[PDB]
């Protein structure tokens, strides 16, 4: 009986904000949050309270502290089957990690369409606005291992398993609308180039090394997704604040057999928001689990991640109406040309119970479609269809990975497939082949139809010779990079410049830097000059003369490509550091905390040690963490309430907190005497945009702060930060 | 629809004799035969009727006859995910077979004790005669692979998984009471010697080769089990008609902590019965699945295999009371010295639904004991404890093999072990370690006790140095061989002689046969001379003068070691071939079938073609098989009714039928004109013992027949069979 | 000291007729036979004479007869690493058998073309009558497991691995010129149908059961290869006396890029010969290894299998 | 067995002994060594019992455990001296 008698070992089963309670398995945290998939997992959920400790064969263990030996200092005996079972299971706990997207964080939720999409697709899950479809989503990085850091610069995966009434549909996308290469045959070359180098296995979680930029310099098709990765897109604030995309053109097929080309989108209802590089990189050290943690705690708090599914739709007759090929996954479809039509909403509202069992074993694969969808000849998508089935044979130990509970369909599955390693299903069918008469030919094929029909591929015409040949329509590499560049704000552009400069600076062979610079000179000369200056490289007159690539279908920009050009701020679920002192002005804290609560913004109360401090009026303030324990990297803004500022004015950590927050462009608010900190960050007496200051935290102080928070960062501060030593 | 109109594709769900209906999975044949384990498999049992054919992901298939291709004569397309999933699962169906005992046949049943054994054991499944324990039993050969034949000369395995309330207990036995070797460390040597030789992988299912007899000749400890294998013990008639033994001394432990030495026995209630060598060998060609088929069909017929569990019990103070060591697994405990106490009955009453899922994947391990039992220092048993856990890691794919349905305890199992390939259980425990406070230390250890207690080892005293050394008390090799030899009937002795003779004639290196004959002369000179004579070897003067080994604790013999010395014949479930003609005397057949039914003996009606024949009075007689299709190898006796005997009297296959049955010592009955067949098998006009004959098949004729069938075979016929060319 | 004085434990390293000597591993039986593949396998061959017995880590073993225990009648100790390494390797000896054609017998050999076929194919191994290409050939049945009988009625496989100077070419044939079914999608259905039935795993090595004839009766495309299987083709006397076929039309491509359709054949130079059914069936019982034995003994005798 | 795929892990190049290794162990997944020994067991006469056990001794001897005295009952118990 080792639990504390006060029951404080057990987190409350009610929504609680980040840091308030220990985190728990989703079914213990939020037992009343249900969906059909979560319910269907009950057959395999294993409890523990009130149960005897046993071997796996059900035998009660008396002494789980000792091996069986001859004498209490004697040798361990081979007949200790209890020891050997327990050590054997431990010795085999690991399975191979995913070849790519090894690092991922996942949650349960549901999806519902806004209205029936029957006119354009017979997919059952999109047929009725009252049809709720359970989902399991895993977000990920790409390059690093399962034990690598979350806030690296990388593409992010966004994979959604829809447990539909007519089968599993996996929408396996990323946080940018394109991919680096055109044809799946090159995927191991590209991935090998970005992954740690094979002699020494360095670097982890980074493209900032020779082989990646070598490959990019020799394969200009890469440049478009490289632009995305070098922008602040490569370092999202949270999985809740990035976009998702299927990348490829797929098809919707309706009941009448009409095909429409579609590209899939996820819009984050919490808005788009990213870190800045120095912050992101430092955060991989102070909290390598920041995104995993932030996702988990948002869900425990009730700030459920929500996304709107949208479709770019293109009629068949319009296949050839763009300057780029629809089947080229290095090309995006600009929303100015083809708008995203809202389809439905996905809400992630429960964490898993066991990460290994639900997250690590989950298998997503874009070939898992359902009637009412179909593929295209996109030669990247075509090769993906082969890989995601093949890879599970080692990763999940054989062909029965669909019987792993997280992977099971919630709808019926019956066929003539048998055996394989780990077979769970016990088939009673007299027949394991068809056609058969001995079971009256059951289970039976189903003709295609408007609903509940069998899958039939769209009868697309194929005409050509058998060739290993790239379509000439795919041979244009620069105009999409340029459209992306021209769509970014000036501060975004500067961050792109710095991302290339920083990465190429880690490339040891200078000629590779030079070749990358030359490629940039084919995209935009301003970009290329700015990166060249940072690398001490001088463009040639030839380079200064390269003619830019054409506009994309007459577009000189599209603001939907920018994180920030069109305001979409949402403060709910964000967090503020509050820097306490040993005699806080309690009226300030009351005003601050209640203002934050009313807008769904969380607070963490920080000090120079753990335990408690006491306010002017005697209110006892619980300390969440120390200045060093919970650095400004982990919050969206910082508030210093008034009180005995002398307590902390000389504290190096307290000062550095504000300097780090300041450098990374975060809103800072200072009440009463906290304004003496103005000198630490070099603010003028009359103050500046992005620093909130007043005699107290009453009146408009909290509104001014929340306004800054809704705009995310203080971009206007950028020219100020270069000279500050932080 | 493909089934026949008349519904004759589906076997009746009621007990039916062998051959009357097509065989079926157990839950469809016998859906109301229930036990707790069978019921608990319902979560994984998968039906088929009235379901749509789907992928494993739940997507309905429209056309299960064709690949997706560009044009009806075009190439197959990579995007055909239906084809690839179906082919992938196929391509991965096989798992490694068991290292040994790969060939085996299994069934569900239950065990129930005859009385409470709590005076001698706290094992919960033996605490009360109303305690019903579900079992799953797998019988097997040893040497051959999963695709080898049943009726080889080999040891047979007899493995019983007891699903108890306090844990899985696996009693992993064989059909002889000893093993070939003394120390687990030599197991790979002996098994490599007996298995197919490494250069060419010959022979399958046979010890009749150089390397086995080389090892035997150099390791005299093997000779006792080799005597067993060379006897008719090596070639059982049925898994229903052989004994089972745990071989090793184990311990029972009671509530007071008192230990009693125990050896386990299974006594077959259908009695003991074996084939003869020529019959067994020929049967591996005519029906390599004979034992598997016979077991499945007995259960289908209601002839449930039944066995009494028996204990030989030796008080701990009696450890040194014998002239052999109780821990030596090459020594048996004669029942004349220590009787078998009959303790309970096991009944095998339902076949599996899917052979691969339930039988092939079942894992039995003698280290799976429950409180109330314990091990001993037997150095063969000691090493077993290591192997049966270790082997499953490759065989069943990882450390979660207890989650494979057939292996699951039906009692609770909870502990802190996590992950591993194909993890099914999703743990909700906040803690995955103990001691822990965060889950109040649950699941918790349990002190040992009289019932529902944790497992504690019997605190046996260990004194000695760390040595790789065989106990001197194991160093006697001939006295147990001799006791077994002296306990056999004279015809059992002749068959042992012929076993050795036949096997040694297949040893190519003559010095090996000579060296084996030398070992026989250390057991018994009569045996050694008779084998030497068959091999064209003459014993030396030195060999004639080898003193026989001593009696075993004064025992001149022990009749419990013979299959036949003491009558235990049971005819229920045996089978008789009835050889039809195109005008059978219907009155004969009425009386035969009636008398057979009365004793639960089955019949197969045989002819020269399939279809039907018509009796003298118009009865339509359906033909089960041809003479060549269902050879006398497959039946216990042959009856020839009267009728138009001219029809068959010139049929070579009919005459050979009777020659073969006669050679193999089977009862033959001939009524009225069927006595013309006497001449093909050389029966004197006056008749002979084992040929039943009369004017018609009246009442005395069947009693005669059935009395012979109760004595199994006509051993007195042996001197006559040397003359018959068959 | 264990071998006999007269050296009769060791087979003569020279061609001997079946039954004259015990059989032995190829490199010991016929150490003078060589080809380029066999030479290249030398880096992995391990001998045995005059070497100490060791663990897999190279530690010499003193006593390979006993486990380490506390007293000579005592319990076995967990620290016995020699026992656990040896038992662990034994525990994990088996690997999954082939889904189909699990039962099969194999030999090393060589191939040589009669003349250059450069006019119709640029395949290097067919370019020069002097070019000799090593092979490895495995013959098999189709239905039964690796431990099933040789002289069953079944299709036989005849698979040839050609180790050419421009890559491995595998010609993966059967002993009839067609197959039972038209489209690969149905392979698991047909193979499930002929394989032992799933409730009880019977029958081994035999198409003589309900599910096979159900599938055939419902799928007439199967009758052609069924005729062959039901003929004496389905019970060959020896792997040496059967034909082989690639079954499918493939292409030859010459240096000009001209494609020619091609079907592959193997002709047995020992001619064509089959058992009769009663003989074949009984023989599965009297010697289930008859074909594997006959192939190995032909090669030891110098009756080398030859195929055109 | 799981991490490296089976019991031939000593054949993965990095793991191989540079000294002789010979024994009667056979097969396993990804078996590299092709054994030519007529025998895969001992004792064997067919290869004159080779490879052979080696007595322990000063150098190049077989492995023999130190014959430490063991005295105690079969217990799952922490030595009091560890407390
Ligand atoms: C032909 C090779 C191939 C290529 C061209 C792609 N993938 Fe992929 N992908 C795999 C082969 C693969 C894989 C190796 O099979 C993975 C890793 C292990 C797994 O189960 O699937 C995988 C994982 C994987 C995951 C992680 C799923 C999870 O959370 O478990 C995501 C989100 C994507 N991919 C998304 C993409 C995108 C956006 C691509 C370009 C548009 C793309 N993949 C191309
Ligand atoms: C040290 C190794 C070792 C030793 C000395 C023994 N066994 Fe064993 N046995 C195994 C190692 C093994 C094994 C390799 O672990 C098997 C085959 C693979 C497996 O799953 O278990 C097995 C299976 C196995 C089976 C078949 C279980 C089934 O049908 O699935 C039986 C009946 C026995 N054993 C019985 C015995 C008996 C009576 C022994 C002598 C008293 C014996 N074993 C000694
Ligand atoms: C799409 C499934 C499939 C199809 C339709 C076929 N095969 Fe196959 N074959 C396999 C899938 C396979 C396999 C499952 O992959 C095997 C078993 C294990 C192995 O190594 O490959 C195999 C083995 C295998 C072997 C044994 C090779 C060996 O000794 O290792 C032969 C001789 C053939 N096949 C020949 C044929 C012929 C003549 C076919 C008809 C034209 C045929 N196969 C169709």
């Amino acid at each position: 009986s080792l639990a504390p008698e006060d029951g404080s070992h057990r987190p409350a089963a009610e929504p609680t904000p980040p840091g308030a309670q220990p985190t728990a398995p989703g079914s213990l945290k939020a037992p009343d949050t249900r969906n059909e998939k979560l319910n269907s997992l009950e057959d395999v959920r294993k409890g523990s309270e009130n149960y005897a400790l046993t071997t796996n064969q059900g035998v009660r263990i008396a002494d789980d502290q000792n091996s069986l030996r001859a004498g209490s200092r004697g040798p361990t005996l081979l007949e200790d089957f209890i020891l050997r079972e327990k050590i054997t299971h431990f010795d085999h706990e690991r399975i191979p990690e995913r070849i790519v997207h090894a690092r991922g964080s996942a949650a349960h939720g549901y999806f519902q369409p806004y209205k029936s999409l029957s006119d354009i697709t017979k997919a059952d899950f999109l047929s009725d606005p009252n049809k709720i479809t359970p989902v399991f989503v895993r977000f990920s990085t790409v390059q690093g291992g399962a034990g690598s850091a979350d806030t690296v610069r990388d593409i992010r995966g966004f994979a959604t398993k829809f447990y539909t009434e007519e089968g599993i549909f996996d929408l396996v996308g990323n946080n940018t609308p394109i991919f680096f290469i055109q044809d799946a045959h090159k995927f191991p070359d590209f991935v090998h180039a970005v992954k740690p180098e094979p002699h020494w296995a360095i670097p982890q979680g980074q493209s900032a090394h020779d082989t990646f930029w070598d490959y990019v310099s020799l394969q200009p098709e890469t440049l478009h997704n490289v632009m995305w990765a070098m922008s602040d897109r490569g370092i999202p604030r949270s999985y809740r604040t990035m976009e998702g995309f299927g990348a490829h053109t797929f098809r919707l097929i309706n009941a009448e057999g009409k095909a429409t080309f579609v590209r899939f989108h996820w819009k984050p209802l919490a808005g788009k928001a990213s870190l800045v590089w120095d912050e992101a990189q430092k955060l991989t050290g102070r909290d390598p689990d920041f995104h995993r943690r932030e996702l988990w705690e948002a869900i425990e708090a009730g700030d459920f991640p929500e996304y709107e599914l949208g479709f770019q739709l293109i009629p068949e007759e319009d296949e050839f109406k763009f300057d780029f090929d629809l089947l080229d996954p290095t090309k995006l479809i600009p929303e100015e040309l083809v708008p995203v039509q809202r389809v439905g909403k996905m809400v992630l509202n429960r964490n898993p119970d066991n990460f290994f069992a639900e997250n690590e074993q989950a298998a997503f694969h874009p070939g898992h479609i359902v009637p009412g969808l179909d593929f295209t000849n996109d030669p990247l998508l075509q090769g993906r269809l082969f890989s995601y089935t093949d890879t599970q044979i080692s990763r999940l130990g054989g062909p029965n990975f669909h019987e792993i509970p997280i992977n099971r369909p919630t709808c019926p599955y019956h066929n003539f497939q048998r055996d394989g390693m780990h077979r769970m299903g016990i088939d009673t069918n007299p027949a394991n082949y068809e056609p058969n008469s001995i079971n009256d030919n059951w289970p039976r094929e189903t003709p295609p139809g408007p609903k509940r029909g069998g899958f039939e591929s769209y009868q697309e015409r194929v005409e050509g010779n058998k060739v290993r040949e790239r379509s000439p329509s795919f041979g244009e590499y620069y105009s999409h990079p340029r459209l992306f560049w021209l769509s970014q704000t000036p501060f975004e552009q500067r961050h792109i410049v710095d991302g290339f400069s920083f990465e190429l600076s880690k490339v040891v062979r200078p000629y590779i830097r030079e070749r990358v610079v030359d490629q940039l000179a084919h995209i935009d000369l301003t970009l290329a000059q700015a990166v060249a200056k940072n690398l001490g490289i001088e463009l040639t007159d030839d380079q200064l003369n390269i003619t830019p690539p054409p506009d994309v279908n007459g577009l000189k920009k599209d603001p939907s490509l920018s994180l920030y050009a069109i305001p979409d701020g949402d403060v709910k679920g964000r967090v503020v550091a509050i820097l306490l002192n040993d005699e806080v002005r309690s009226a300030d804290l009351l005003a601050i905390l209640k203002a934050l609560k009313a807008k769904g913004v969380h607070a963490k109360l920080l000090y120079s040690r753990m335990g408690e401090v006491t306010a002017d009026d005697g209110t006892v303030l619980p300390i969440a963490a120390t200045f060093a324990g919970a650095p400004s990297l982990t919050v969206d803004a910082v508030i210093v309430p008034c009180g005995n500022i002398a307590d902390i004015a000389d504290n190096g950590d307290a000062n550095y907190y504000l300097m780090e927050a300041y450098k990374h462009l975060k809103p800072i608010a200072l009440a009463g005497d906290a304004r003496k900190f103005k000198a630490t960050i070099k603010i003028a007496d009359q103050g500046e945009e992005g620093i909130v200051e007043a005699d107290s935290a009453d009146g408009s102080f909290m509104d001014e702060l929340l306004t800054l928070m809704a705009a995310h960062r203080v971009w206007s501060r950028i020219p100020k930060i270069d000279k500050i030593p932080a």
